[PDB]
């Protein structure tokens, strides 16, 4: 935001209780909602219509981020969250990590982290202790939506790297909440 | 409100970054949602339950209004915005006028304004250059819908006059913003 | 809250415009909505996802809080809110009182309101006076849920001991308005 | 059916097992289904899409047909059919009469029987003796129903005259009965 | 059927390409849809809504039956049948067991048999290879569903005892398929 | 089918009133349902479940076939239509050609019909006269969803040739009906 004109209800949530390894997560697209892509605007806490996705291709599995953590792109953490149902855009969720997908697109990199719920809340989900649990066909579809869904978006394109762990996504976690306080 | 009584999240949305021509909708009721009216408190940046529509009709486009906007009738400006997918209720769009559905009711003149996202948000509707550009089933539909859905308000008419264009959503723009500020 | 640690959109909604028998209720979980239970955040103003339920088992009539109550259990007033089509979750709804449903669980008791919106907002429900107009069929079925919908939850279990009508209803809403301003 | 041209799903389920008084629907239109218009070809056994209903207007109950009836239009007599939750479109439900609506078209008289399920299939709705103890809401919403959504079928219009009770309703299932073997 | 009355499109669905291992299932009820029973009527060839569902509960998998079988209690053999979507009604999908719930009601013994789809169709559920790799939290659901879904159906009552494997699930759908041609 | 074992409900219905320009479509795949291919069964006359979709990617538009039409690769003429409201599973739908779309998969030639129901039965999609009256956003979808949708099926691809217009449809239409006799 330029000199000039610089002149709550997202950032005053806690990025974790304990961080890296127990985050939360606020939600902006559900999985399988129609292809209308959801931003949260954090200055005004609330969630703005950003897309309608070209392609029509909908989210996999849940999406949204870490409040009060920025990432080197400028924008917090950003996270998938396997749910066996989805979840109400704007609610948050207790998550923890099982690894990330690493990939770039024409603006530099930007990996995606894949959570889970906390064991209490969520029991379906406590098998998948790291990516490596999660069933390759749905691996597939998410590394398909992502190498696709921007597909007739114009000047865009999106390279999917391939995955990595748990460590990878704490360390990601660890610098995005170290850079939303300088 | 009384003198001896009147002793966030909605008002401070900008009404717009480029106004009349360029401005925000918070959205209150999606297109083809189940028939129950919403209408956004704007001290308590809630939405509230207004009405079960006794008719049990359903708006055909989504339905919102312009954030620090007052119109006449002592409330924002309302419009109808439509997309291909209906909106997430209490999600904002950028948005550009199309025109306005000149009514009046049992309590004075209400008009809508006719809208669509802008272009790089919604390409879908990019085509849409005026309110003569919609569909004629569609306007049709519309007229229709605000004719009937109140059908079953007991003390309740509307009445729809016709259609007007661009300058004419701009003036009411104008006017509401300029009205929201004494 | 501990004291070393110790040291807005919902807290601000009135409990009520008319105590204890005109009173507001936030939803937190839709009537048939997906088997994933929220609660409010009254701290962050967001909805939070609980539990992943794990009969499965849905709410047959929605579910919320008036806010601004502290009932015994350090929770505020629950209410289970009756309607001929489900609420928005995050929505807030004017209601009236029919009764209550009276159970304990391994906590100690646990009382849950049954409403009904205003009768200007919902004319359906207008014709519901107190809680033996509701249909015996629904009665069955709520009962039936409380029962079992934790039956899977370990180290949890509820028992439902029957029904109470609107002064007890008042009186809970009476003494959690209380509480609430210590 | 021209004579040059003349030269079983439906059609071989029994109009009943008691006529009148116990009758069965196979259901072409469910409840607030999506506002598409399909009517059940009898010859070939199958639903086909009749109408993109103009208005966009939903049943508001399940809308069917008894088999092996017809009624002085030509068509088989047509039910309404209340239920807790829409039913599958072509399914087959047994069913008791609560009453008709009475009305004419442009094509002359047209009455739609309205019906509810067998007590032991639907407990929900035993209740229902006759036509008055169908809540006012929901009769006024069927009458307005039928009176609007033809509103923007070129040529067409409907005129509700009122309601009639079960021996209406039987001389029509006894007559439709009964033409129908000539 | 009685001496005296007794004076297509599901009992020509062959009951499977290679029993008992590759069988065909007719879907009935899909996973999570509105609690309502349908059962397909073979004589007829369509669905008939059996029951709206007392508790309101919902089948947390598919649910249908093999044609061209007669189970013991006069029915043909019942079949869950897990997919990662619900299945639509009436379709029919190539299956195989992974064992069976065992199980009695009033009326006498009843087993479910427990399947997923051939794996070129559910590349999903090829991990599944029997009863025990299906999550506990999944079987805890199905089993406590059939315990409770009937609770309030007056003089019914199930009782579960237990899962079975393969075999079991074999002998069965042999049986079946023998009864059958008598 | 092998001469060894060669040793209704669909191929009864007419392929069309008034070929090639007015013909039947009967529908597989609704448009934007969850991502499970149906095929009809034309022996059994019933949908069978096919494949869940690798990729999980849904039909753009309704998917179909022309009852009565055998083309070059041993299957009926296939549909695209687009409607304003996805079509119920196994309905049929009066429609007109605007045009194909080419492509080639692992297999030979495949071209899908793209096709709107007729003008009294859909008022909405009568403006479109040919393939160039199709939204390009949508054609694009189109076309990105065949070049896609199957990218997670082993053994597979298609590649997408472009466009074509009504004669070349009819001439689809002619040839297929003619086989289909012989
Ligand atoms: N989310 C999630 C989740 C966790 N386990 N499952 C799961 C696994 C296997 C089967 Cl057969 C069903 C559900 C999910 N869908
Ligand atoms: N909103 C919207 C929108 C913009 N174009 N269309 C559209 C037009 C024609 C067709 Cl066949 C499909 C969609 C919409 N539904
Ligand atoms: N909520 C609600 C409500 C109020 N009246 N009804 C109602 C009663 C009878 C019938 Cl047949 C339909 C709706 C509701 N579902
Ligand atoms: N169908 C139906 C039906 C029967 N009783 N009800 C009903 C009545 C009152 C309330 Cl509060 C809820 C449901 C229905 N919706
Ligand atoms: N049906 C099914 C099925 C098969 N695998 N899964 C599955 C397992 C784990 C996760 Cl995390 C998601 C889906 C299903 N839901
Ligand atoms: N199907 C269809 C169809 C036909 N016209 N439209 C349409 C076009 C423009 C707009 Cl703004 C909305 C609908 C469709 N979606």
């Amino acid at each position: 935001m330029g000199t000039l004109e610089a002149q709550m209800s997202f950032s005053n949530v806690p990025a974790g209780k304990d961080l890296p390894q127990d985050f939360n997560v606020i939600i902006e697209i559900p999985a399988q909602s129609e292809p209308v892509k959801y931003e949260a605007d954090k200055a005004l806490g609330l969630l703005v219509v950003d897309r309608f996705i070209g392609t029509g291709m909908r989210y996999p599995v849940n999406y949204g981020f870490i409040p009060q953590t920025l990432s080197g792109d400028g924008d917090p953490v950003d996270v998938l969250v396997i749910t066996p149902f989805p979840l109400l855009a704007g609610s948050v969720v207790r998550a923890r990590a099982l690894g990330m997908l690493k990939m770039t697109d024409e603006s530099g990199v930007d990996a995606k982290l894949v959570a889970v719920p906390h064991d209490k809340v969520c029991p379906m989900t406590a098998n998948l202790k790291s990516i490596d649990d999660v069933p390759a066909y749905l691996k597939d579809q998410i590394k398909h939506f992502f190498e696709q869904y921007k597909a007739l978006e114009k000047g865009k394109w999106v390279k999917v790297e391939g995955w990595d762990g748990i460590d990878a996504a704490h360390k990601e976690i660890t610098d995005g909440v170290a850079n939303f306080k300088k």
